[PDB]
DNA sequence: CCAGCGTGCAGC
DNA sequence: GCTGCGCGCTGG
């Protein structure tokens, strides 16, 4: 399963390979515009490159990376724990997860298995992918 | 200038 | 059901 490329561009759609990735990045935009956080993204991301390296940092550190982005100690404290459920507690949907609600949820179900058929959005990004992937599933070869 | 917005969530 | 968290961006 390759979710398709969409004319909307989530950033979901270059990270599904990596469901962690995916999950910090729906962290990421939670009430924050995509333009100033995708950019923070990666300079985490190259910092912590895994679930393994997440789950050790000072989030305090962490925090000083998200500071322009606002909810700093918030997220850093999301993320850390987060990390650690993660890959310490055992879940089948990453909604079980701290920090990862329905939107989180609704996202890995899209993106990162194949469930997007099932999947009810109330994201309005979200919704705009789910109801195309509707729309043209058939020309996609869905 | 500056009120509201941006791919939410947990805790209460 | 409501609130705290929170910045830079956005556009009249
Ligand atoms: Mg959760």
């Amino acid at each position: 399963w390759t979710p398709p490329r969409s004319p909307f561009n989530l950033v979901q759609e270059t990270l599904f390979h990596d469901p962690w990735k995916l999950l910090i990045a729906t962290i990421f935009l939670n009430k924050t515009s995509g333009k100033m956080a995708i950019p923070v993204l990666w300079k985490f991301l190259e910092k912590y490159p895994s679930a393994e390296v997440a789950r050790t940092a000072d989030w305090r550190d962490v925090s000083e990376l998200l500071k322009p982005l606002g909810l700093y100690d918030l997220r850093a404290k999301t993320i850390v724990k987060f990390s650690d459920e993660y890959l310490t507690k055992q879940w089948k949907y990453p909604i079980e997860l701290h920090g990862i609600g329905k939107y989180g949820n609704d996202s890995y179900r899209i993106f990162c298995v194949n469930e997007w058929k099932q999947v009810h959005p109330e994201n309005h990004k979200l919704n705009k992918y789910h109801d195309w992937l509707w729309e043209n599933h058939e020309k996609l070869s869905l």
